[PDB]
């Protein structure tokens, strides 16, 4: 009977998924963000709010009437500043990939060496940059991440975030606190309270129950970031489970009982339930595949590969030099020689070599302290290549399969379900 709504506010549009408690999808949809008015000080946020209302309307009314819990994900370090009394968004949002290099020396002066906040795109750099513009009445402002802000439109209790969204402002999910080096600064007064992802905040506002026909007891739960929501969609929750994304770049995520952070390799941990999600990403993968072969060619050529035979070719497939993970070398050369005359042999070498890099990545995470990988689920454009699944199973020496779901909005709907179950 009861259903669970997840939404995903990504880089270009919004998506939703509604599930039952067994994870069966009852409704799903997508919308591109609409334009915003040039003069609108909310900027993109006005578009995001429009998309929230459009997505809600797109849910069939019979489905809305059963939705018991709502959660949503947004993009990492997309930062809004609001007045606490009026709710007015005080400036155009600082987007996930926007940088505030002006603030970075100040952040490096207060934060531990190589802390994740010490990057110009971090939420903290954005906060410090905004603070230092000396807006009148800045002491009455509050910071919200994109997901927090969209959820606050639904529940009307200002100022709450989650362990994942808050990592890039300096929140420590291991101690479940903001550290003293951050609390010692006056802009810390803008920081939101922080709860676990997928926990209840409060009931859905009456305006939404009245307008859209949600039940009066529908709750709204904290969310997460889009990258983590997409991982959650794989429904893997035990230490040693991993997801490889075979996308334009090769990104791996490993669930661990042990926290792992290493700036040499750009390795970072997020908290998930009572465990740690450990991630790293390589510049190999789909972008170099696409430079060499169309999608149609990859499918056709892969048909000719015998995935149980190893390629003798040692490649490091890259479009240009440089790697951070699993090799920390900004000058690391692409290696695609020798190139055999057979495109099938060439492709086999590339796919096998990317599997070696994937394996090397999981080995590194383990040597840095993570729970050793036991099973690898696969997402991204490369997941549909069953020959490559088999190549990877052989090279990794671990069971490999397709993740059953990979949409962030599906992962957000699992957080809605988590929060409902905890709330009952
Ligand atoms: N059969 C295939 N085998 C391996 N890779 C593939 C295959 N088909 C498409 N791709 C690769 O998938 C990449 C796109 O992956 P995707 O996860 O959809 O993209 P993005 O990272 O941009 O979100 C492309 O670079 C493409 O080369």
């Amino acid at each position: 009977e009861k259903l669970y709504l997840g939404m995903d506010f990504g880089t270009s549009g919004g998506r939703f998924t509604v599930i039952d408690e067994q994870g069966e999808i009852k409704a799903q949809g997508k919308r591109e963000y609409p334009p915003f008015m040039k003069e609108e000080s909310m900027g993109w946020a006005s578009s995001w709010k429009a998309t929230l209302f459009s997505l809600l309307e797109d849910i069939p009314v019979t489905v809305r009437s059963l939705v018991s819990s709502i959660s949503l994900d947004g993009t990492s370090a997309t930062t809004l500043i609001l007045n606490s009394e009026s709710g007015e968004v005080l400036c155009q949002p600082y987007l996930y990939n926007q940088s505030c290099p002006d603030a970075l020396p100040e952040v490096k002066s207060i934060a531990p060496a190589n802390h994740t906040v010490c990057s110009g795109t971090s939420t903290l750099c954005k906060l410090v940059s905004w603070w230092n513009t000396e807006v009148p009445n800045r002491e009455s402002a509050v910071l919200l991440h994109q997901a927090d802000w969209l959820l606050w439109l639904l529940h009307g209790r200002l100022g709450v975030s989650d362990y994942n969204n808050a990592l890039k402002v300096g929140y420590d999910p291991e101690s479940e606190s903001y550290p003293s080096w951050l609390l010692g600064q006056p802009y810390s007064q803008l920081l939101p309270k922080v709860q676990a992802p997928g926990t209840s905040i409060g009931n859905l506002k009456e305006s939404f129950t009245r307008q859209f026909g949600f039940p009066d007891d529908c709750i709204v739960c904290t969310g997460t970031t889009d990258s983590i929501a997409a991982f959650l969609a794989a429904r893997a929750t035990e230490p040693g489970k991993a997801v490889t994304s075979l996308g334009s770049t090769l990104a791996i995520k490993l669930l661990s009982t042990k926290r792992v952070d290493d700036a040499r390799y750009g390795v970072y941990s997020h908290r998930l339930d009572d465990k740690w999600l450990v991630g790293g990403a390589s510049n190999t993968g789909g972008a170099i595949l696409r430079q060499l072969f169309s999608d149609e060619q990859l499918e056709r050529l892969s048909q000719e590969i015998n995935p149980m035979v190893g390629s003798p070719l040692d490649y490091y497939p890259l479009q240009s030099s440089g790697e951070r993970f699993p090799i920390a070398d900004p000058n690391l050369a692409p290696r695609l020689l020798p190139r055999p005359e057979s495109d099938v042999e060439f492709l086999h070498g590339i796919l096998e070599s990317i599997a070696r890099i994937e394996g090397k990545g999981y080995k590194l995470l383990k040597e840095l302290g993570a729970t050793e990988a036991e099973e690898v689920l696969t997402a991204g454009g490369g997941a549909k290549n069953d020959k490559w699944i088999k190549i990877r199973q052989r090279v990794l020496g671990l069971p490999v399969k397709k993740a059953v779901h990979t949409e962030a909005s599906y992962g957000a709907s699992l957080l809605a379900l988590k929060g409902a179950k905890q709330n009952s």
